[PDB]
């Protein structure tokens, strides 16, 4: 499917051929393998003979600590002055920064009467109750008979036991966690009660009111009663209502403190209790954290709904305290904390969201610190001053965590770098400048000299033991920035930098095209063509000036050089010798457009479609805008007599109507266009039919448009170029701009990365089919040859080997970075190499027909349009507009700001951008690395000439790693000023090529990093921070059973690297306990929490549920245990294979089960071990997360290469259908509304069967330690009651086949004996340590595939379609493990 183009009548008249002899003029690639020596030769001459005078700068210098160490000390010296800070004065300034750092270690506390709030009493079932009430469908009667009856239960319940819980001052949260006052209730009742009382004029007023509290009760009652759910199982004491109740509210006092938050700065410098009491070797303080951020994060749940007051509340040891917030939404805004006993603890400005990392990992951070600090106390010479190291690891942890900023992930993700170049031999002199960032607040400052307290600690001139693990410590420090988030703050604000960055290189090199209108003007044409000759104008080391480093631009000499090199057979190896290459002209699936991803969509009004935005529209939309957003904010902070108000009060009157000494001009013009519009079409028009009308490219989604693309076809076959050439809307002629179908078109867009943020461009369809081809070309061709690792796995394992070997022996490595490798490639460089390289076959036509079909698609990508976002427009259209008649910022003028005023005051504004120097960032991958491959190869080919030495490459994209012959590291301690030069001439001669080299480069003899990939001699660099910060936060919003293996999966990859496995086990009871949360009836099949290093490297996932059901029942798995060898031992010699599959699959589970177990000769199980059952919903239809699936998928993926089952299952995946902590809130609120399918058709709940289990006196749960219920039942009530038993199922069948099925999936020591050996003696062990570990690797593959649909719990099936390779783990979490026998 490369050879389809030649369907359509060409048209390629006249600017196609100038481009080709622009490309094709002076490029000789001719020469022989013996002249490009004479001018390499020479060019390393005349190099070296200028760069000894010092005509040339040099870009690198030789390393030396102390200057290093100096630098960094003196890198913020402009507003922190100081030289040496001592760790007593750090930790008495710690612990009183803010106000949410000194909460947390204050002396706050109480005895007996913390001791009664492990008791609820009759208020808070009230509550309850009545939420479940009005979470159905039964105004403001119903929140007074709602808030009064709490209000009576809580006077009927302080008159028994003197206690007071769920006040402030005078305020009770009653419904929707809200804070109502007492008179005013009082009031509002007394007046209703006295309306009804004049409607009704013997009735007395004790008696109205009771008689409407029952008349609601009975309707509640009803109401719950209805759907299914009981009513005296939440135990309310109905005589809360006493018989003199109307005199009882009319006669109630209490004092109190009265609660008020704060706005300002000011009123929370004053502390009730003592700044500080805590020490930091304890973990009290993150159990506060960790209640607060819950509190912060459960603070969304509230709807939409003096004038308002939202309040939350939870304990901490035996105290209860109150956080207070005053408006709705998810968003910035302000929270108070309140207790009953004082006013106003403190007050702050968090924000709701990126609070999640801490909510129940309490011991996890406590164990992940223990481990880290005993990587280094092993040290002879660092044993007085330890205590600090493990303090300023605590400080930095919960500040981190407690201040989550942008800022701070810029700071300690830096230090790699020092650390980097710190044991390294060469790096570049702007190293230090690129250590530096913009901070803002009083916070940043002290993690700052934190950070620098402890690497002038950890790191001074008198200490080298070990000088490995301090290498580890600093670099698993650098990598906490994964512990905040990789989310953004603003959007307007990070949509701004996206367009300067795409906008700044662009306006430099002076060419900018606005509109291509898709109808090229004679003006476009040229232009390209100028820029085209521009873009081979470079020179260099042969001039009068010399060269000018970071610059795009290619020079004619080394490209004639390169192709002529290529050319000649000299880039290939001695494998490459033994055959020839061959064209992938000759020698895909549209369902793959299908992704996960976005689309765009054009819009057309006539023939032709929109193209540009329209200017009046504009205006209007912008003065609506400005008045929205003034209409509220200067009605307040504005001074009635200040000319700002007096003119933006005049330019409110414009649009709504309900001393110009400035711009009278541009106010008596702008009148004109506002009424034209307003006359043309509480506002006076539609604001939603103008942004309608102004927005020009609307978004759709992926799978809905190739559905509605695919439903216009006549084709059979779901193949790419069905789609494209093949419909009732095609291309009929293609011309040199493009197809009559119009040009290319892109949107721009932003990713979400830790530290920056990287750029995305979106297209639509048509582009997406045309991309895919020369993707695929280069993608093959590329794959030809070897030395590209961007898609391979076994020459990633090669680069591997080479890197271990490499450092075994001491040799030089050098770690690569390229940077600006996106936004100043170019597609007319991949054109002009295309058009210079010989592909030699024995054929010209097919070679000719390829390279033009080739070129003219190149062609077409180097004339695409780029879309410019709405938002951005809106943006600099208010500034243009605000600026021009008010003086209310003007503070600072970017030179990618004039671009827009410039073209606003000249009538038109911009719609689109097209220039020649943009390759789209993450779409051309494929051709890049082909390119990048070629360069590296006649790079290395070029220094092996000039020198005794060779290099190899390991290129990929844009990274590198090169390793230096024995020869190269020789050389490079004998003769410094020849390494160095040598050094200097790869640089320019790899700037030469438009390439150029990141300041981030290392030239080492200790360790290598390809694809962050540390190595070093002998020991290995296990990231621990990075696994544990990704577990962390690595949940969704998925069925409850999905989560436990995405969880196991990252579990198991993270044990292979050196994570011991206690934390793998604190992990899962943290999610456990998280799941608990959601009140979810855990079952013996989500996680297991006892496993030990066995069980992750030689076992698979349906090991470890074995290993946890053979603990809940012990003594009774062992006769099974016994059968299931005789039956393995009976079925794979072929004895019976006959009535086990038919008369003993399909049928009556436990009486085949005791047939089973009597046939072979042995005892068959008790009657009490059947009894055993477990509970599992869902087990008819799949729960309704939203408010056989073997054989579906083998549909999916075999009837799916057709046109109807595509569509089908693109139907289907349409009709299946934010943030991380809206995830966990959308899980507990959706799972629990009613999450049940029932036999026929129905909608239950959960605890309507918990309800009918405690009805039936049969069934009893039992718990283990970390809680798995499991039930007995009796035999007897087997049936004759199936309206809920239905639901149980069964656990010796269960245990049985899943048994079955993995002695099937591995070999037979699983059936052998668990005997747990620890009579070992003990050892003063070293957690520094480690041994690489293997894993332990027809009618077979049919009896699995019949037997996956019956027990159906778990999908073994889906785990096949990696497996782990190698096994890393220590020697001490080796020895104590379970054995067994064959
Ligand atoms: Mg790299
Ligand atoms: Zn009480």
């Amino acid at each position: 499917g490369v050879e389809s183009l030649n369907v359509l009548l060409d048209n390629r008249s006249s600017h196609y051929e100038e481009i080709i002899a622009s490309c094709h003029q002076g490029i000789n690639n001719k020469l022989t393998a013996h002249e490009v020596k004479l001018q390499i030769e020479e060019e390393y001459q005349v190099f070296r003979n200028r760069l000894r005078k010092g005509e040339i700068t040099g870009q690198f210098l030789k390393v030396d600590k102390s200057r290093l160490l100096n630098d960094f000390n003196n890198l913020y010296v402009d507003e922190v002055t100081a030289t040496k800070d001592n760790i007593e004065h750090l930790i008495y300034q710690f612990k009183r920064a803010s106000p949410i750092l000194r909460f947390l270690y204050a002396n706050i506390g109480e005895g007996e009467e913390r001791h009664h709030t492990i008791k609820e009493c009759q208020m808070q079932y009230w509550r309850s109750f009545l939420n479940k009430v009005k979470s159905l469908r039964i105004r403001r009667k119903l929140l007074l008979i709602f808030d009064a009856l709490i209000l009576l239960a809580s006077i009927h319940d302080q008159t028994r036991h003197k206690c007071s819980k769920g006040w402030l001052g005078s305020c009770f949260i009653s419904v929707n966690d809200r804070l109502v006052s007492l008179e005013s209730t009082k009031r509002d009742l007394e007046k209703w009660v006295g309306r009804r009382q004049q409607s009704e004029r013997p009735p007395d007023k004790n008696q109205i009111l009771i008689s409407m509290f029952q008349k609601t009760i009975l309707k509640a009652t009803a109401a719950l009663k209805d759907v299914g759910i009981s009513v005296e199982h939440y135990k309310i004491n109905m005589e809360v209502i006493c018989p003199d109740s109307y005199d009882l509210i009319l006669n109630f006092d209490v004092s109190g403190v009265v609660p008020t938050i704060s706005y300002q700065r000011t009123e929370d410098e004053k502390f009730p209790f003592i700044m500080g009491g805590v020490e930091l070797l304890e973990s009290t303080d993150l159990e506060r954290l960790s209640s607060l951020s819950l509190a912060l994060v459960n603070s969304m749940k509230t709807s939409s709904t003096c004038k308002e007051a939202y309040c939350q509340e939870f304990l901490l040891s035996g105290a209860e305290f109150q956080l207070i917030y005053q408006k709705t939404g998810e968003c910035s805004k302000c929270y108070a904390i309140n207790d009953n006993r004082v006013g106003e603890i403190c007050s702050f400005y968090a924000d709701p969201k990126r609070y999640f990392p801490a909510i129940f990992s309490a011991e996890v951070l406590q164990t992940t610190v223990s481990t880290m600090i005993s990587w280094v106390k092993d040290c002879s010479e660092l044993e007085e001053q330890l205590c600090n190291i493990n303090s300023l690891t605590k400080m930095i942890l919960v500040l981190i965590l407690a201040h989550p900023s942008k800022r701070s992930q810029k700071l300690l993700q830096n230090l790699r770098y020092f650390i980097m170049a710190y044991v390294s031999d060469y790096h570049h002199k702007d190293l230090i400048d690129k250590l530096r960032e913009e901070l803002i607040t009083d916070v940043e400052f002290l993690l700052y000299r934190l950070v620098r307290a402890l690497v002038n600690l950890i790191l001074s001139e008198d200490v080298k033991s070990m000088m490995t693990n301090r290498f580890k410590f600093i670099l698993n420090i650098s990598y906490m920035c994964h512990f905040i988030t990789k989310e953004t703050p603003d959007r307007l604000t990070d949509q701004i930098k996206c367009f300067e960055k795409f906008l700044e290189p662009k306006l430099e090199f002076g060419h900018v095209s606005i509109n291509p209108a898709d109808v090229a003007t004679e003006e476009e044409l040229d232009d390209m063509v100028y820029n085209a000759k521009k873009f081979l104008s470079k020179e260099g080391c042969t001039s009068i000036k010399g060269p000018d480093y970071k610059k795009p631009g290619v020079s004619k000499r080394f490209l004639s050089l390169l192709t002529s090199s290529f050319n000649n057979g000299s880039l290939f190896k001695e494998s490459e010798v033994k055959r020839e290459i061959k064209d992938p002209l000759v020698t895909a699936t549209a369902l793959d457009l299908a992704s996960n991803k976005s689309v765009v969509v054009n819009k057309y009004t006539d023939g032709s479609r929109v193209l540009n935005y329209d200017f009046n529209k504009l205006t209007a939309l912008a003065v609506s805008q400005l008045t929205e957003v003034f209409s509220r904010k200067g009605k307040h902070l504005l001074n009635k007599q200040d000319y700002d108000y007096k003119v933006q009060q005049a330019m409110s009157n414009l649009v709504l109507g309900p001393l110009d000494g400035g711009a009278s001009v541009y106010f008596d013009q702008l009148k004109e266009t506002v009424e034209r519009i307003i006359d043309q079409y509480n506002f006076k028009f539609d604001m939603g039919r103008l942004s309608d009308d102004v927005r020009i490219s609307e978004r759709e989604s992926n799978s809905e448009a190739l559905s509605k693309a695919l439903s216009l076809t006549n084709c059979t076959t779901a193949m790419l170029k069905n789609l494209c050439f093949y419909s009732q809307e095609s291309p009929q002629s293609y011309s040199s701009t493009g197809p009559d179908t119009g040009r290319l078109k892109f949107s721009l867009s932003y990713k979400e990365q830790v530290g920056g943020n990287r750029e995305l461009y979106i297209g639509d369809l048509r582009t997406k089919m045309f991309t895919r081809l020369i993707e695929d070309y280069f993608e093959a061709l590329s794959l030809q040859l070897s030395g590209s690792c961007l898609n391979n796995e076994r020459e990633f394992e090669n680069a591997i080997l080479s890197m271990k070997l490499n450092v075994s022996l001491a040799h030089v490595s050098y770690s690569m970075d390229h940077s600006k490798w996106g936004p100043m490639m170019c597609p007319f460089l991949f054109l002009a190499t295309l058009q210079n390289l010989i592909f030699l076959s024995k054929d010209l036509q097919a070679d000719i027909k390829g390279r033009d079909y080739l070129s003219t698609l190149l062609t077409w990508h180097m004339h695409k349009m780029v879309e410019i976002p709405f938002n951005v427009v809106s943006a600099m259209m208010k500034s243009f507009i605000k600026a021009q008649l008010g003086l209310k910022k003007k503070t600072t003028q970017s030179i990618t700001e004039d671009f827009f005023y410039s073209n606003f005051q000249i009538g038109v504004v911009p719609s689109h951008v097209s220039s020649i120097l943009d390759m789209g960032q993450g779409i051309l991958h494929n051709t890049s690395d082909f390119y990048a491959l070629i360069s590296e190869r006649f790079i290395n080919y070029a220094i092996s000439c000039i020198c005794g030495g060779t290099i190899d490459a390991y290129t990929s994209s844009d990274d590198q790693i090169s390793l230096f012959d024995q020869v190269l590291t020789e050389l490079m301690q004998r003769d410094p000023e020849e390494f160095k030069t040598l050094i200097e001439f790869h640089y320019y001669m790899s700037d030469q090529l438009n390439k150029f080299v990141s300041p981030k480069s290392v030239i080492g003899r200790f360790v290598a990093e390809f694809k962050s990939r540390f190595y070093v001699w002998g020991d290995e660099v296990p990231l621990l921070t990075k696994f544990v910060a990704a577990a962390l936060h690595n949940i969704k919003c998925k069925e409850p059973h999905q989560l436990a293996e995405t969880i196991d999966t990252i579990i198991d990859q993270s044990v292979a690297n050196g994570v011991p496995v206690h934390l793998c086990n604190l992990i899962q009871k943290r999610t456990l306990s998280l799941l608990q949360y959601a009140r979810y009836p855990i079952d013996p099949f989500l996680l297991n929490c006892e496993t030990d290093v066995r069980d992750w490297v030689d076992g698979n996932r349906s090991y470890r549920i074995m290993r946890q059901i053979e603990r809940l029942i012990p003594d009774a798995c062992g006769r099974i245990r016994s059968m299931l060898r005789k039956l393995y031992n009976k079925l794979k010699t072929g004895q019976l294979h006959e009535e086990f599959t038919t008369n003993y699959l399909s049928s009556e589970h436990l009486s085949s089960l005791s047939n089973l177990c009597e046939l072979l000769g042995v005892e068959p199980p008790s009657e009490s071990d059947l009894e055993f059952s477990w509970l599992n919903l869902a087990a008819h239809h799949p729960l309704r997360m939203v408010l056989p699936t073997i054989v579906k998928t083998i549909q999916n993926k075999l009837s799916s290469t057709f046109t109807r089952g595509a569509q089908k299952l693109l139907s289907e995946a349409i009709n299946k259908s934010s943030s991380i902590a809206s995830g966990f809130v959308g899980l507990c609120r959706t799972l629990g509304s009613k999450c049940v399918r029932g036999p026929n058709k129905e909608s239950l709940y959960i605890k309507s069967i918990q309800s009918l289990i405690s009805d039936i006196q049969g069934i009893e749960p039992l718990i283990d330690s970390h809680g798995v219920q499991y039930w007995r039942v009796p035999l007897n009530i087997r049936d004759g009651n199936e309206g809920v038993i239905s639901y149980f199922r069964p656990l010796l069948w269960d245990y049985m086949c899943i048994s079955l099925s993995t002695a099937i999936e591995l070999g037979a020591w699983v059936l052998g004996e668990p005997k747990k050996v620890r009579v070992l003696e003990f050892f003063k062990h070293n957690p520094c340590d480690y041994f690489p570990l293997k894993p332990a690797a027809i009618k077979f593959l049919d009896l699995c595939v019949a037997l996956d649909v019956n027990c159906e719990a778990l999908s073994l099936v889906s785990h096949i379609v990696k497996r782990e390779e190698h096994y890393i783990v220590l020697s001490s979490e080796l020895r104590l493990s379970h054995t067994r026998t064959h």
